């Protein structure tokens, strides 16, 4: 059984899962035996349609052979030597072609690593130390950015961090231009970087308000602060060239992962030659014995090569998302359950609202959205859905990540499963 | 050409390599086209015997099919879902079986990640903040440990670190029991952890002095400080159960990577249930979307499964190292070049000179410009090792007698050109 098999896992993995968040993501136990397309198989041989999809990398679904095969070939030809390799130029060139604001990169194993070195690059380059974040925006778990009352409160996110960890890190509310302007008027000249999820995906899928990214680019440019887009989720997802392209605003540095490597552990950060100058001279720092290994860069080449070869991909993904959005709206409407749904392409939040919530609200930030949401009922809904054979994360603020494997028929099954689950609510 | 192909790489990879250290590791350009066994193939189709081997993971050489095949099978069956998986228990159990001081683990993508979370666990568990390191010991590049690289001076290792990064990190010289005793007599009660390379591999291969690890275990135990063995390099390398087993001293936490995943990006940290209690309750923190992904844990299961099935492996690896050691000594003796060589199994340091117990003592004997010159010459003869004398060689089962005999010839020829 799932529950018994999870208990077995817990006797050797402290907490049941390596990541503290993802260990609370299966309150009705589910242990995977295999996966393909958008389908999981249980250790009880149950089939589950996955709307979470391993948190963003799988644009084409699980077990994508066009990418498996390339990575497996690399295992047969040397996957990790630590030396420069012919692939390094091909990976770099693909990223540069597809991403406007990137001409050079360095690779890492994870978004967390890529962010930490990107922030260091901004501090080293500007000779400043102060970094600005937004509430609910997640940039991995490195010591200077790991945050958990006002949105300007900076609260450490983990036990066992040094007390000064966040001394040079500051926070504002998402989509609050007045607050942002006031900050820059006071401290624009001390800011090394503003880091931001151009679309906030780790706390609902709150897109930026009209003009907000433009405003950020202006203030940062005027003040000499580097603008860092964390596109770990949005890159190669909301458009071929990420949110950068979709919203027509170019940052100084860009962090990438997820879709880039199709699920292989790999990330990068980069920008134009000017922003990357201290790394071109090897004066600034980045490291990691596995960084840019040959298997990882084969995965980038195969995945970005595949995406490049499909010039109408993002149009079809958009139809997929629209159809899921329309279907899920009908199912909740028919049941007379208020719901909030935000979508940017195949990135999608679905949250069940309180009976006392304003159905027509368009929250612009995490606090506004959280307040409308009925968390206990949503948790209860996802247990029910999981039993009906559909998995999404129990926290309403955690997004769904659709894929080309979520065809019309799949989405029609999802509808049925959600309908049945709501009736049990 | 190698040089032209590297220049192409540098137009899109800032600095030519993603890691700031490994971008200075090929001053005579070498770009890889393919690799297998202990052999590299150039973009000019040259063959090079690799003594560096990608910095530790490849105990059986490059392109190990018994491990390729398992990982490729995982790609066909779902490699990354973010959910608990049947493999998780098998990977955990294999580590627990092979490593004395580990009963539970969490996985990470890299030694740097695994270290950071391990140190946080020790701070959270003890309610203390102060961490002790040793000079020349490398624990990755996280904010609270990245030092440059007196022995007591704590110097930041990267530009753009917050100024307070190392405020709660302290350093002593390796193998200095007096200093270590004095530290603990004064501050034993404030120390959250002592982190240490049980064999110092990133600065020569300086093993611990007789009784030093035993002393560390006693002081940390007495003071309630967690002893953290960074076995990223030594684990499954110097013995099946790492330096832990080899030297009979058990730490509170162990960090693992490298050999564990056979070159797949994967790491872990773990200990006995007591030391891992705040992670069992999910009160302490670790994260990363790719942590413990199915491909990574398939690699751990295949690699550790293979090692487990070969109970005399570490004895054969010892013969391999002895033969390399004896051969290299003869070649330098015959040429009348003084050399310092330290070895622990297949971990091996070879430095050209102008028994040190620490980095300062060893560095002082070494002729760095001549060693750099020697490695350019060796590389041209078809043997690659890192140009810095303090960076170790990582031998493998693919370094057979014939290979080592070729290495001898190539080193002889290179010394004559010195
Ligand atoms: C925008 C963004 C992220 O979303 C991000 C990681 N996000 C997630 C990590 C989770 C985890 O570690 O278990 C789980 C997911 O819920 C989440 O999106 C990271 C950190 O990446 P990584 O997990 O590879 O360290 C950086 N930037
Ligand atoms: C002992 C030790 N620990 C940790 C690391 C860091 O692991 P990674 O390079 O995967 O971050 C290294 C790299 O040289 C190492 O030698």
């Amino acid at each position: 059984t799932n529950a018994e098999s999870l208990d077995g896992i817990k006797s050797v993995i402290a907490g049941g899962v390596s990541s503290s968040m993802r260990a609370a993501a299966v309150p009705l136990p589910l242990v995977v035996r295999s996966a393909g397309g958008c389908l999981l198989r249980d250790v009880e041989d149950g089939e589950i349609i996955d709307l979470n999809m391993g948190y963003g990398p799988h644009l084409f679904g699980y077990a994508d052979r066009e990418v498996l095969d390339a990575v497996a070939d690399q295992f047969a030809k040397g996957h990790m030597t630590g030396l420069p390799h012919e692939l390094d130029a091909r990976a770099g060139a693909l990223i540069a072609e597809l991403v406007p604001g990137v001409e050079q990169v360095r690779f890492a194993n994870s978004g967390t690593e890529a962010v930490a070195s990107a922030l260091r690059l901004a501090r080293a380059t500007t000779g400043r130390t102060l970094v600005v974040t937004f509430e609910g925006h997640y940039h991995g778990w490195s010591e200077t950015v790991l945050r958990a009352t006002r949105p300007t409160d900076v609260v450490p996110g983990a036990l066992g961090m040094i007390p000064e960890a966040l001394a040079h890190t500051v926070q504002l509310g998402w989509n609050d231009p007045d607050a942002l302007r006031e900050l820059f008027a006071r401290d624009g000249d001390r800011i090394a970087a503003v880091i931001v999820e151009p679309v906030l995906a780790n706390a609902g899928v709150i897109p930026p308000a009209p003009g907000f990214l433009q405003l950020l680019r202006e203030l940062t440019g005027r003040s000499g602060a580097m603008l860092v887009f964390d596109e770990v989720i949005t890159g190669f997802r909301v458009a071929r060239g990420g949110a950068q392209e979709r919203y027509g605003v170019e940052p100084d540095l860009t962090v990438l992962s997820r879709v880039m490597g199709g699920g292989f552990p790999v990330a990068a950060f980069g920008g134009r030659r000017h922003a990357m100058r201290m790394l071109a001279s090897n004066e600034a720092h980045h490291a990691g014995v596995y960084a840019g290994n040959h298997a990882a860069l084969r995965a980038v080449v195969a995945m970005l090569g595949k995406i490049r070869s499909l010039p109408d991909l993002y149009e079809r993904l958009e139809d997929t998302g629209q159809y899921m959005e329309d279907t899920v709206r009908e199912v909740f409407a028919t049941e007379k359950r208020p719901v909030h749904i935000n979508r940017v392409g195949t990135l999608m939040s679905v949250a069940l609202l309180k009976g006392s919530a304003e159905p027509s609200a368009e929250p612009r930030d995490l606090r506004q959205l959280a307040a409308l949401v009925d968390f206990p009922r949503h948790r209860r809904l996802q247990t029910l859905a999981q039993k009906e054979g559909v998995y999404f994360h129990p926290n309403a603020l955690e997004p769904w990540f659709l894929s080309t494997a979520h065809t019309r028929d799949v989405i029609d099954k999802v509808a049925g499963a959600l309908q049945r689950s709501l009736v049990g609510l």
